[PDB]
């Protein structure tokens, strides 16, 4: 019974590999490579949009705390749902069909998010865009694997991981070239406003549309047809692959020699039942040790990588904040009287001042604090305030005309006979401000990805030469050693170098994990299992981000120990996995 | 009302601390340190006796399954009752009074257990010995804390755990030096027998007697007298402390400068009511968050620690059992006839044999199984049987002379005209049996405690330097990381190293928890609350042991996940506790 099933699946796999050797590589494989690289580029772009627009988003939607912290977790949760959903649906509907549906959903909801003005609606649109793009990596890898021969199956799959990095580079470049133009205030409707970050979101929603356009021209994988008892169109697809390959070779004169490939409301409930059957069969007697080791490896690597990747920029920001706090100026004791006096003062503290009959017209305040001051018959006009506070201050007969000094900028103050007139529009809470730091953020991201590059090249070249397990274990161990090396970092330059090193060493491990998870599952459960594991990866990413953003400024022992321990456990479970190099893809 | 009570308690605490600073440290504090360390040594010794004597105990009391599994739970339940009882009674009768009572109870019932011959009576005696020793740690910590000044209150209390450490070493040494002499068969009465494990139990009951002898010479804590409205003898005790301290210094000429100190069946029933009230008042408006966080931390830490600590030796035993089974031999089909044939065969299976007129004189059988055999006019003499069975066997005209082949060793057998003569004395049920493994058990226990040592030293040195909460949380997190590291264990050596690591990392956390629970309760509820929490610790120990002994041989994921989750929850609730370093003991 079950033995017969396994046997027949075995000669099916062998015959399919023979047909693939007959067809060979050439134009078809590379064409599909680029076509799927567009979807991976979209996946890579999607994880940078909210991170890049949080400043402007909180400016134009008046976002408080616990709202900026949810806008990254929203995309990660969206991918967590979408990966599982589309991975489950791909084994019953098809790789190309589900990829088209998911990419279309992503594009539509990304456009809609680009045009949303509210916050809750923005959360919903971002979550659904993440759902749409969540099933990109599983379907792409499981769809490209079914067109590659046994020989160079690792190198030909590892070159497919350049596109995530290219998407990251694209996002960084567009953010640098679009967002810095804060002047843009395109108007459509009194109640609504359109700034430049919306344009950035639009441009970052573009490449998914190109992915759909390229994918509509590609044929469904023959293996999916063969599994589901559909023989004729599988043969047609294989013939198309052969014809394209040989026309590209220049001998477009031979004929495909294969005639045949040996073959062995209510609707919603049926689909649910079938998907649950596939998911449970993933937890079968045949697939249990492999499944659990894969779960462990995916979870640990995701936790460590995402935790450190979010930790490095936060630590850079913290070091800059410490420098700023160290440079401040203090002016203890002042007595200014009867003068019109503006200024553009930044990063200052005034204590013990006594101001009488002073006119403050047209001044910019950035990180300026007045403490223990007294203002008496003063006058504030055209005051622009950023990170400015009044603590232990007393105001007597003062007038605030055309100022943004809201109620939250007076901390434990006392106003007597004070008048507020023509208050500027603004947030009811400190929303902080990001200025010149954006350029350095973009530069840091670009450096991270460029550091990723050499590991990609080396892993792609040596994946077949040394092996999947050797690559995975080697890169995991090197990453753990780097995690130890994070102790020797206390400046921005050192943190950038550490980011570069860790990003450059972990990518080989991720490449090996992708190829491994491709090769250890049969063609009737590849997308389901690999999508489930990628959903677990996204959940671990959420957990790791939450855990690692809490150690910035406390100590550097907790991040190092957590990352090193998780990576060591991941390498330990990775060394127990079966070897799949030199094996027919079955 | 209540505010006045809190205030007056406050200046009482402040004046008491001033008096303690005036008295200082010296000979009195170290003398009391050793005196209470004897009681902690007794506590440490008590938890090894049944574990060390279960082999010999089941040999000489014929213990079945469900009886060896209850002889550990009996001591844990005894301590669970005793901790609560003596902690409750200590706040109404006194620390030294209740410690004397509990230690005497422990000693008496330990001697009686040493001389018991039955099982039920042995259960009762061990349970009451556990009850006697249950209130050791609460009263000892809460009694020593009331003689220490603010300055080094953490260091001087953390040195108090080297004692439970050594007790373990003492128990291991005595077990190694006493039990291996199985020859000892001291006889007193025909129906009763005295082996060497009884001598071991006697020697392990000794140190409680020394604890009582040393405790009878120490004075009651002044704080207990001051709380209960008794002023004169509190002043006398403080004067004694001062006099001893200054005589030790070498200046026995100064005078105690303190003259006045601020002061705040039916009998048994009243005391019980008072205890109940104190406990309910713990479910006080002032102490409800603290109480619940303490409950959670104690329960989780006890569950994890005890579960893993019982899991490690069980896993070692399981690995040894697997190795032994992997050594097995099968001899299918035999025909032996007309020969005198002994042997010393271990771990074998004979199937399909046919024996005719065979004499079996003086053979040792260990883990030997005869299946589908036929014995005809056979003769068994001086047969020693261990884990030996006869299944689906037929005996015809066979004689069993001077053999221990009892009725339970013939499984679904058929005897025809068989004769049993001069059967050896022995159990009516299988008892298995432990030989050389005892030395390795003792060595493993010794290694565990020696691994505990460095954590003790470091915690004692750094308790004041870093803080109680930092120490607790740090050690809890490291313990969780170790729980993750239990994945890398598959041999006896690896399991021993893992036991050493986990024991070495959890002890700082336990030290910090003890000191913390000492310092967050007022002197009129210290013993009640701390004893209630220690009773909860023992109940959690029972639950954790029962849960964790069921995962041995199934998988290593359930233990790791349970322990890590519980320790993470414990650390989470530990980080929310108030800081008590740099605070007057109130
Ligand atoms: C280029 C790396 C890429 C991969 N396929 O390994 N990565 C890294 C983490 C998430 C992801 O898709
Ligand atoms: C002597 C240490 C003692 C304590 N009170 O901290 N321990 C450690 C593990 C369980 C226990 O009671």
């Amino acid at each position: 019974g079950e033995a017969q099933r396994r046997k027949e699946r075995e000669e099916l796999a062998q015959q399919y590999e023979a047909i693939l050797r007959e067809c060979g590589h050439g134009r078809f494989q590379w064409t599909l490579y680029f076509v799927l690289g567009l979807a991976l580029m979209a996946d890579g772009v999607e994880v940078f949009v909210v991170g890049f627009v949080l400043p402007s988003a909180e400016k134009d939607m008046c976002l408080s705390d616990s709202n900026k912290g949810m806008l990254g977790l929203i995309v990660y949760l969206g991918m967590m749902v979408g990966a599982f959903l589309w991975g489950g649906l791909a084994d019953r509907l098809g790789r190309r069909q589900c990829l088209l549906i998911s990419l279309s959903v992503n594009s539509v909801f990304a456009f809609f998010s680009s045009f949303v003005q509210g916050y809750g609606t923005f959360l919903f649109c971002r979550l659904l865009s993440g759902v749409g793009i969540g099933g990109s990596i599983p379907i792409v890898f499981s769809y490209f694997s079914e067109f590659l021969a046994q020989e160079k199956r690792g190198e030909h799959l590892s070159w497919l991981c350049m596109f995530w990095m290219i998407g990251g580079v694209y996002a960084a470049a567009m953010a640098w070239a679009i967002i810095p133009h804060y002047g843009w205030s395109f108007q459509m409707g009194s109640a609504y406003q359109f700034h430049s970050w919306r344009v950035f979101v639009l441009v970052c929603a573009f490449p998914s549309v190109f992915a759909i356009g390229a994918l509509t021209t590609q044929p469904e994988s023959p293996r999916f047809f063969l599994e589901n008892g559909k023989h004729d169109e599988a043969w047609m697809v294989l013939k198309q692959v052969h014809d394209t390959n040989m026309r590209a070779k220049g001998h477009p004169e031979r004929v495909f020699s294969v005639t045949h490939i040996k073959t062995i409301g209510v609707r919603a409930l049926s689909l649910g039942g079938q998907v649950w059957g596939n998911f449970l069969s993933c937890f079968g007697p045949e697939y249990r040790r492999i499944t659990l080791m894969m779960m462990g490896v995916w979870f640990t690597m995701s936790f460590s990588y995402y935790g450190l990747t979010v930790w490095f920029p936060d630590m850079i920001r913290h070091l800059q904040a410490v420098d700023y706090a160290s440079r401040t100026k203090v002016f203890p004791g002042e007595r200014v009287e009867h003068v019109t006096f503006n200024f553009t003062l930044e990063n200052q503290i005034h204590r013990g001042g006594q101001y009488f009959n002073d006119k403050f017209i047209g001044l910019r305040l950035k990180s300026v604090s007045f403490e223990d001051s007294l203002f008496e018959e003063c006058y504030f006009e055209d005051v622009t305030s950023s990170n400015t506070f009044f603590r232990n201050c007393t105001f007597i007969n003062t007038v605030f005309y055309n100022t943004d000094l809201f109620e939250y900028k007076f901390v434990n103050s006392r106003l007597i006979n004070s008048t507020f007139l023509h208050n500027k529009e603004g947030c009811p809470l400190d929303v902080t401000g990001t200025g010149e730091g954006a350029y350095m953020v973009y530069f840091v991201s670009f450096l991270g990805t460029l550091a990723v590059l050499p590991g990609n090249i080396v892993s792609a070249l040596l994946m077949d030469k040394i092996g999947r397990l050797r690559m995975l274990a080697g890169s995991s161990v090197m990453s753990c050693v780097s995690c130890f090396f994070l102790s020797f970092g206390n400046s921005e330059s050192a943190m950038i170098a550490l980011l570069c090193l860790f990003g450059g060493v972990s990518i080989a491990s991720w490449n090996a994990l992708d190829v491994l998870t491709v090769e250890l599952y049969p063609s009737d459960k590849r997308t389901t299992a690999f999508g489930f594991l990628n959903a677990l990866c996204k959940l671990a990413a959420v957990l790791g981000i939450s855990i690692f953003t809490s150690f910035v400024g406390i100590t550097k022992a907790a991040p190092i120990l957590f990352a090193s321990a998780a990576l060591a456990l991941g390498s330990s479970l990775a060394l127990k996995l079966p070897e799949t190099r030199g094996q027919v893809l079955q």
